[PDB]
């Protein structure tokens, strides 16, 4: 398309809402190519990663970690208006997996603080794709602070399965997993620190061990639990989108299954079907989409149980509805031999 | 199916065989579905898993690491009862991941010692799938300590390649393979302790690391070598089920190669071909199809070769037969 | 195929180039089946893999970590003349996990130093496929040593999508990835020995760790940079092969695609497409193909972004040629 063409399409601005939500979209999409407009300025923040009140300078894309789905439809444009407040005290940027040229746009987006930025790309490529934060020299820094997100590029015609039929979900959530690293004192306990940059040394040597005191739905332990617990009916109809900008997943849920999964995250990729646990390396989105059958309390976790259950890497689902004793039934209660 | 459909379904009692062997089952179903039903005892006991004479408290479906491999075919119904001996000291309980509702059947199955229970579910989805002991707040813990197991839900039809091509194994073999993360003392010695709970706090610190201190096929290094080695020969289609019910592997053939391997797990998912090496994520079971066509000795590994030789992860296979020297020749031995 | 069959197919003898270059190809097979030959030197060196002057003592396959891609076609015949030079240490062997009996090779190819050996296999499956050293007892110790590489047999009719319609690349790189494991004295200052042997004992308790301290391709941090970037025009179709050995790894270009991702490595195995990061499991090799459509440096990298940018691995491609303003642009430059 010409820069005429481009000019002449229609312009839709959106606003971002907070993960595990994602903001209003059509699955099919309505009308021809579109320019989606977005907006995010990017925090420097203290945030709390765990119940002890442990806490990390997150770098964080609309203020949460991780940042915000955004949501298109192939061959649309996503321009993004990235913003670094001068409160900030690093340079930032951005790079999208979705998209084609200059590092993903990491090239155009180094942003001081005190300045923006305004990128477009064409989403050329069906599927839901990690983002995240670059700076040449601090890029993992700046990811396991907590600086990605992910986008949706929904195809034209809205989710099929690996045969054409098509699929089309009720609700959808996104969980974004977030490998932390925080520094230790001699007893074992978790530092804090002034300015995010006094972190640096002492961060990069957890990082080295390649072993993250911390892995989290939502940029904290148990975020996705109580009354922040995701929510579906039996029934009903859930994609689950899932990323990892840094370091393998193996997304489960427990109780239930992906019945479909497009495990590398692209549309155009048959996904896999009637999955236990699937796969989501480093560096990638994925998305499972699962009806549920049962109601009663799901557990969602990374499947490295000792990630789960004791680094933190597990979320709740509630579901309401009718027990189906066809399915499953318990036959004897716990009950004295 | 109703009510009254359900109850009049043919009921089977199936007895287990241990790990790396598989009960007796047809791959093409026989008649309509069934209640299949299975007994598991568990068993806390101490397990030398190494040859330094390292222990781990074992926590054993049907007193084996791992636990045995159940085979029902798609829409049957597996109806397992687990019993807790008043000699444990542990609740327990049982997810399967093939299972749908109640966490897999870990919220309708938690024993104490003394305890039984019995667990019924429809077998839904085709494929290998893990299961595991999960009482909630100990979950890893129970995993890791040897608690997990695979079944297997075959098609009714048996199985078939991505183009519909019926593939029937001669033999199965099923190879668990656990993580184990072994306290040891300032010197480097692996700690022992009197009772399972005694263990607790140290277990989680290493496994809080996430390096395991062995990586194990039949819950110890070299269970499945030497003379327990596996067993094929040329001309022979084997079907080896893979799980890990906690960490990531990638299991490989050395000599030979997956044929047909269900990665996922999953037989409504196509099989990849001609694998040297595939990938199954923790909290899952693969299988893989080969037909041996050399013999001799070959080894089966997870193909981290860390794992593999120097933390246990390898097993191996003695295979009779004819050498092809088509598919490879010594052209000139080893020479000055 | 009988032995007298295949003492009358065509031979053709191949130079085999240093990576990431691939030795001189087609990609549809020139005529019927033949029998390649290749000859590899095994060079037991010291590498330099950081900009701190940390040595390895790599046990080098023609002198490189890794060693060159093998280029043949399905049903042609592999025949390596291997050679361990007098002036080695060690005996040495190959594993082709593309070649089927003995171990991939291994049985039939030990050589001490001063010995030589000629191995021929026929390449009956397509795709990518890792090869290594492996001594019985000492397997893991030669790989993380670099004692590894790949090799490709292409089908017949070249290369094909998911739907039969044909690929073909105008480049193709190999990148090797490795992980090292350097013993570090007690102020962290990586260690320096003065032959293989000495480095055992200590390396052997950093591979224990499962925890690389370097992990790079082609041998070294920054190895494929600068003088080494990869190079590329927009508009240009590019095969990356990409093999590893030991461990896991997860490529991504920065900036690009896996237009198409043979991920398992196999050519009947339908490719993904559209890929952000691909998976490869430690003990294989994958191959991506992409055509560039934006000029500029990218970078390609293992996308757990610790490894690529703490512990080396990175690579550049350098990519002339017009910027495409549709794919991307900036509408407001980086301003107050
Ligand atoms: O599927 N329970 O980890
Ligand atoms: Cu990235
Ligand atoms: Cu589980
Ligand atoms: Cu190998
Ligand atoms: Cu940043
Ligand atoms: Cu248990
Ligand atoms: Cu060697």
């Amino acid at each position: 398309a010409t820069a005429a063409e481009i000019a002449a399409l229609p312009r839709q601005k959106v606003e971002l809402v907070d993960p595990p939500f994602v903001h209003a979209h059509s699955q099919v999409a309505e009308g021809g190519p579109k320019v989606v407009e977005f907006t995010m300025v990017i925090e420097e923040k203290k945030i709390v990663i765990d119940d002890a009140g442990t806490e990390v300078h997150a770098m964080a894309f609309n203020g949460t970690v991780p940042g915000p789905l955004m949501v298109v439809h192939q061959d649309d444009y996503l321009e993004l208006t990235l913003i670094n407040p001068e409160t900030n005290t690093l340079m930032h940027n951005i790079d999208f997996h979705a998209a084609t040229g200059a590092l993903g746009g990491g090239g155009l987006t180094e942003i001081n603080p005190g300045e923006k930025t305004i990128l477009r790309f064409k989403a050329t490529k069906p599927g839901v794709f990690v983002y995240h934060c670059a700076p040449p020299g601090m890029v993992p820094w700046h990811v396991v602070s907590g600086m990605n997100g992910a986008i949706m590029v929904l195809p034209r015609e809205g989710l099929h399965d690996g045969k054409g039929k098509a699929l089309t979900y009720d609700k959808i959530y996104y969980v974004g997993e977030q490998d932390f690293y925080v520094p230790r004192d001699e007893n074992g306990k978790y530092k804090k620190y002034e300015a995010p940059g006094d972190a640096y040394e002492d961060t990069v040597k957890v990082m080295r061990t390649l072993t993250p005191t911390h892995v989290v739905f939502n940029g904290a332990v148990g975020a996705l639990t109580g009354d922040k617990a995701m929510t579906a009916a039996v029934g009903e109809k859930v994609l689950i989108v899932h990323s990892q900008a840094n370091r393998d997943t193996r997304p489960h849920l427990i109780g239930g299954h992906g019945d479909y999964v497009w495990a590398t995250g692209k549309f155009n990729t048959p996904p896999d079907v009637d999955q236990e646990t699937w796969f989501i390396p480093g560096g990638a989105a994925g998305a499972a989409f699962y009806t549920f059958q049962q109601p009663g309390i799901y557990a969602y976790v990374n499947h490295n149980l000792i990630e789960a259950f004791e680094l933190g890497a597990a979320a709740h689902f509630k579901v309401t509805g009718e027990w189906n004793d066809d399915l499953m039934t318990s036959v004897l209660a716990p009950s004295g031999t």
